[PDB]
RNA sequence: AAAA
């Protein structure tokens, strides 16, 4: 599933890009104070769900990333994640 | 779901 994993990885990395985060108020409101978001929330986003509903594949796509980091069931931008959370 |  390497090709599909690459598309998934790059799609999710876009959500965690600075360009997207500057405008993505929904994503920032779902962040905890340390910037973490449930991976299953990301899995529900339409462009990811179109590609797969296989949660292990999504996890595998994200371990291959230099943009995001995973802790247990959550994911955040590696660089200055505390910059981004917003009040509900 | 203006790539939430």
């Amino acid at each position: 599933q390497e090709l599909l994993k690459d598309y998934i990885k790059r799609q999710i990395e876009y959500y965690f890009s600075v360009d997207n985060l500057e405008r993505d108020f929904f994503l920032r409101r779902k962040m905890d104070a340390d910037g973490f978001l449930p991976i299953t929330l990301i899995a529900s986003f339409h462009r990811v769900q179109a590609l797969t509903t296989d949660i292990s594949l999504i996890f595998a796509a994200l371990k291959d990333s230099k943009v995001v980091e995973i802790v247990d069931e959550k994911v955040r931008r590696r660089e200055e994640p505390e910059k981004w959370p917003l009040p509900p």
